[PDB]
């Protein structure tokens, strides 16, 4: 199951973490349901208490890709949020409503200008997923920042464990994380 011991980083700036896009650069998945190995970009936003964010997956195995609005209200203790999903199409037109069964929890373990860490619990029957950690930079295919670094080591994780995405060919829809 996902860690119930997972806290944000104190004392984090919101603003650096909504703000611009995200580009997941390597990524350990601890239990995957899946063998797939998948590139993501988002793009979170807050306003009043409420996350809202746009998600892309795209599925370098396959070449499949699908796109999501994630939104839920920001822990008052923290960076931390858990969402409800939507289906869209790349457009933002809804496909599906949320299934209220369904939610993910995201905790940002650092942040900074160029880069962040997060861990993401995505709850997809009424099962916790298993813990997914994601190091994130604005740009493409860049590197991550000594800190976003450093908070990958204090995670108790260790970098070498994490699939990197530069490799895989990964395609982006960078019109949809500029909505
Ligand atoms: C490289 C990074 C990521 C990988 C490896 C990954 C992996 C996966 C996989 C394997 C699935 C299931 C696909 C299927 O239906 O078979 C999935 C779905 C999903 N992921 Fe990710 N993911 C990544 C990043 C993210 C991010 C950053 C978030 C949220 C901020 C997120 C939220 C979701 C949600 C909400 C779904 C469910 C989508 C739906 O059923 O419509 N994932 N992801
Ligand atoms: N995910």
């Amino acid at each position: 199951a996902c860690s119930t011991n997972i806290s944000p980083k104190q004392g984090l700036d919101k603003a650096k973490y909504f703000s611009g896009k995200w580009y997941v650069t390597h990524f350990l998945d601890k239990d995957p349901q899946v063998t797939d190995q998948y590139c993501s970009s988002f793009t979170p936003r807050e306003s009043d208490g409420t996350v809202k964010e746009a998600l892309y997956h795209y599925n370098a195995n396959k070449k499949t890709s699908f796109y999501n609005i994630g939104e839920g209200k920001l822990e008052s203790s923290g960076l931390q949020y858990t969402a409800k999903y939507k289906t869209v199409d790349k457009k933002k037109a809804v496909l599906k409503e949320a299934d209220e069964k369904n939610s993910y929890t995201l905790t940002v373990l650092e942040a900074d200008d160029s880069s962040a860490l997060v861990h993401i619990c995505l709850r997809e029957g009424s099962k916790d997923l298993g813990d997914l950690y994601t190091v994130l930079t604005h740009q493409k295919d860049a590197e991550p920042s000594a800190k976003v670094k450093s908070a990958v080591t204090q995670a108790g994780l260790q970098l070498s464990q994490f699939v990197g995405t530069k490799d895989l060919g990964c395609q982006y829809d960078d019109q949809f994380t500029s909505l």
